[PDB]
């Protein structure tokens, strides 16, 4: 495979469904490189657990933790790290209310080169235990020889886009990593970077982030096919924000409009949203506690019941993960019979205005509250017109894309309800014998 898209290992499925999966210990093993320094961008950290995932010989190398915590949460994280002299912290600035640092990324500096890992898991035991999570692994990027002048840039502009993303933090500890990236050759990268950073973007900066970044890439590097209006859009996420009183406020007006872009020329396109039902969570490997990582509140949900008609159950027989609740987020554009896809995106961005951006000031300004990061797989970047869908995720032409859940997605039944984490479920017990009482 040329895609280097992996799922995390799931405890409890048969070995066939973990064969090509990765645990964090595998990512940090010496087989992937001789570690000199690393940067861990994330939302939630368990520092004691994290350090034990590094191999013993690497546990004293410098680690930078990039986080968004403030006030007491920030103090708690500093206290967690205090015992480990080699750990530094970088607080990402969040100057817009209700912003979060959701980006999940590792920068791994080796003796032999550099690797970038963009993924969806928090750095806590439970996120790597029985969840469906996604990982993109970069190639080993070699160092550019001292005295040599070359860009080290890929046809997807990944090196410049990653530096641009890091420059948005305006942070001294990340300027060091920017200088490291400058000195490496990233020309073999075949994915496009799609990031969100907080701010209000107009003019030449409007296309840099969020769903306008996606729109711009799809206009420039995908081609429209006849009957494009028949190719659905699929979104798959672990959390939903407040989208407004109806679909025309944001979901189908600006979000779906960005996602249905193809090619340069100027809607009944179906929209499938995949989000775990209550039954999905109850019968999961973790049981109801899996819902602790699916933070859809009743307050938000009650304001947008129109949205739930779009919801489809989580099903993942193709990867043996129907009972491993998703914390991956993915977006893609399948053909009407779901045998091909025009593109695939894996990201930290949930279905929310905070992450993807919302238009302001008479449509002239895109406002984003949070940091997010994902990678976009475009057929043109692999010399193809479209991707064939792999029929079994862990099965064996390597030009077929490993989609991790079942297609077509299955609509909620009439008795199904979206998982809502702050109401009780006491009618039927979960796989551990328990109810859910918030
Ligand atoms: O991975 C993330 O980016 C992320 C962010 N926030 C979460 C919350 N929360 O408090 O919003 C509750 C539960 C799980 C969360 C999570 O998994």
């Amino acid at each position: 495979n040329p895609f280097q898209f992996y799922l995390t290992r799931v405890s409890g499925v048969k070995p066939k469904y973990n064969s090509g999966a990765l645990h964090i210990k595998d990512i940090l093993s010496p087989l992937f490189g001789t570690l000199v320094s690393s940067a861990q961008f994330n939302y939630c950290f368990d520092v004691d657990w994290l350090v034990k995932q590094y191999p013993p010989e690497f546990r004293k190398k410098p680690i930078l933790l990039v986080h968004g915590d403030k006030r007491e949460a920030k103090a708690h994280l500093h206290a967690q790290a205090k015992p480990y002299e080699n750990i530094s912290l970088c607080q990402a600035k969040l100057d817009i209310a209700f912003g979060t640092h959701h980006t999940k990324m590792m920068l791994l500096l080796y003796e032999e080169g550099l690797r970038v890992v963009i993924h969806t898991s928090n750095l806590i035991h439970a996120d790597w235990h029985q969840k469906t999570q996604g990982i993109w692994l970069s190639p080993l990027y070699p160092r550019i020889a001292d005295g040599t002048h070359k860009s080290g840039e890929s046809p997807t502009h990944f090196k410049a886009d990653l530096i641009s993303y890091l420059m948005a933090y305006n942070a001294p500890s990340l300027k060091e990593w920017i200088d490291v990236i400058h000195k490496h050759d990233l020309s073999e990268t075949n994915v496009y970077l799609i990031g969100s950073t907080p701010g209000r973007f107009q003019g030449s900066q409007k296309d840099n982030w969020g769903h306008f970044r996606l729109k711009k890439l799809l206009k420039d590097h995908a081609s429209s096919m006849p009957n494009a209006e028949s190719w659905p859009v699929v979104g798959q996420f672990s959390s939903v924000g407040s989208l407004g009183a109806d679909e025309s406020k944001w979901l189908c007006s600006e979000f779906k409009e960005s996602m249905l872009t193809l090619g340069k020329e100027s809607s009944s396109v179906p929209l499938y949203l995949i989000y775990p039902s209550v039954e999905n969570v109850r019968t999961s490997l973790e049981g109801y506690p899996a819902g602790g990582s699916l933070p859809y509140s009743i307050q938000t949900a009650e304001k947008q019941n129109w949205l739930h008609s779009y919801f489809h159950k989580w099903s993942a027989e193709t990867s043996g993960r129907s009972n491993a609740m998703p914390h991956i987020k993915t977006y893609m554009r399948p053909s009407p019979d779901f045998s091909k896809i025009a593109w695939f995106l894996v990201t930290s961005a949930n279905l929310s205005k905070a992450a993807w951006g919302a238009l302001e000031k008479n449509g002239t300004q895109l406002m984003i509250r949070s940091y997010e990061l994902g990678v976009l797989f475009l057929p043109s970047a692999f010399g193809l017109d479209s991707f064939k869908v792999k029929q079994k995720f862990f099965a064996g032409p390597m030009a077929t894309f490993p989609v991790p859940y079942d297609l077509p997605p299955e609509l909620y039944g009439s008795k199904d309800r979206p998982w809502i984490w702050n109401i009780p479920y006491v009618k039927a017990p979960d796989t551990h014998g328990n109810m859910w009482v918030p």
